[PDB]
């Protein structure tokens, strides 16, 4: 209906059709110097994630209070080392790791983050931030703390001369530039049925289901191997060229490519295809993000892989993703998740992905442009 907070923000209204390209409002020439006021008993604290104790406090906040499915059965369980990967890419700033603490106990009860990103949106490239990890402790919910967090990070980003942002959320807000759907590929169908993520259908037995989802023990694509340091430039080249075909994409430097793709166990996997000539022609990537399974006596966690960026020039995408599934299965993953963005719709149903509940909406702050189909979205966030 109406949005008490979002109606005040430089975003387009829901329902309106946009036929133009540009900022909702001009760059601000002076910026509020003072932090926005929090409710009594709470205080701002920029979190030094290089401090092990502090990073663990953030881990705990998110582990207990971050995104849950609509049925409150699963919650994201970002690891401390994943958080460090996600939150300290090239150009990261300490003031952009924005925490809220209880004054008396010092308990961490809120967080929001910004990281810098160059973003290509239709015919324009803009320096932006990506906003992520917005979280308010369950005990502080529905107390309008989130608008304060959003305004405060906005202010801190403005101070650095940045006036646009990109973000995703499961909720519908003014106004999505793209709407995506999560799809899931069962790797361990037994466990997934046991924990009620998926259901054993009427026309299939467990024996049939396990047979349906059974995968080869090793990948089939010739010359597929983990990305190494020597592959950083070619991965950068391949990615840059591949992304041109989409309408919302990152523009990554070679240093950013090293950060986002160089393999780190239990965080990010990247495999390249090195052909018979020694040329790298393709790559696949996926990140590691487990979920907590709540209120279960025996199964406490679900290990999930998330499709990241997959670039093909000589190996068909279908083959690359088949190998991604096999590699994920080998590494002990229970499920493989992918969005319906980029060219993913060409392989999702073929490789036995099932559609998930809920949407992932893509948003831009202070940028008005026509909305795009999922197939034109070429940006994947953590
Ligand atoms: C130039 C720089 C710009 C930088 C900033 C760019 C914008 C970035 C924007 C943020 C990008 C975040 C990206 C991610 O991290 S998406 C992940 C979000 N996190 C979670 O879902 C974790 C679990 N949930 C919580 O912690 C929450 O309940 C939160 C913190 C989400 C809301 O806390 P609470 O439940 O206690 O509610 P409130 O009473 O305080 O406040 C209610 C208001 O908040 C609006 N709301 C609710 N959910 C979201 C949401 N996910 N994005 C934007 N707005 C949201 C809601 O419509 C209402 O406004 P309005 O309806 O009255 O208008
Ligand atoms: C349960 O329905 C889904 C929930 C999620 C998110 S919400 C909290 C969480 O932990 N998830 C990761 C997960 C949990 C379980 C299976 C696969 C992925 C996603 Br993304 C897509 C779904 O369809």
């Amino acid at each position: 209906r109406s949005y008490q907070f979002w109606d005040t923000q430089p975003v387009p209204k829901l329902g309106e059709v946009v036929n133009t390209h540009g900022p909702v409002e001009p760059d601000k020439d002076n910026i509020r110097q003072e932090p926005y006021t929090l409710p009594q008993g709470f205080t701002w604290d920029a979190l030094d994630l290089g401090d092990r104790g502090v990073l663990k406090e953030l881990y705990t906040l998110l582990n207990e209070n971050y995104v849950e499915d609509d049925d409150n059965m699963f919650r994201f369980d970002y690891s401390p080392e994943f958080l460090l990967w996600a939150l300290r890419p090239p150009g990261w700033l300490p003031q952009w790791h924005c925490g809220v603490r209880v004054v008396s106990s010092r308990k961490l009860v809120g967080f929001i983050s910004a990281i810098p990103a160059n973003i290509h949106i239709y015919d324009t490239e803009k320096k932006m931030v990506e906003i992520n990890f917005l979280c308010v402790h369950k005990k502080l919910r529905s107390k309008r703390v989130a608008p304060v967090l959003i305004r405060e990070i906005t202010r801190r980003v403005h101070l650095e001369g940045i006036f646009q942002a990109v973000y995703t959320a499961g909720v519908v807000l003014p106004k999505p530039v793209g709407t995506c759907r999560y799809w899931h590929r069962s790797l361990n169908p037994r466990k997934l049925i046991e924990v009620k993520f998926s259901h054993l259908s009427r026309n299939m037995t467990m024996q049939r289901t396990m047979k349906l989802y059974r995968l080869p023990e090793t990948p089939k694509t010739a010359g597929l191997r983990p990305m190494e340091t020597k592959d950083i430039p070619v991965v950068h080249q391949l990615l840059t060229r591949y992304l041109k075909q989409f309408h919302l994409t990152p523009v990554m430097s070679q240093e950013e490519v090293e950060h986002w793709f160089y393999p780190q166990e239990n965080i990010i996997d990247t495999f390249v295809v090195e052909n018979a000539n020694g040329e790298v022609t393709d790559f696949l990537s996926f990140y590691t993000l487990p979920s907590t399974i709540m209120n279960h006596p025996t199964h406490k966690s679900l290990k999930a892989a998330y499709s990241f960026y997959n670039v093909h020039t000589q190996t068909p995408l279908l083959d690359l993703m088949s190998d991604a599934l096999v590699l994920a299965k080998m590494k002990g993953f229970d499920v493989f998740n992918a969005l319906d963005l980029m060219e993913n719709k060409t392989f999702l149903e073929k490789l036995k992905f099932g559609i998930g509940d809920g949407n992932l909406q893509y948003y831009l702050y202070n940028w008005k442009c026509p909305s795009m189909g999922a197939e034109k979205v070429g940006l994947v966030l953590q």
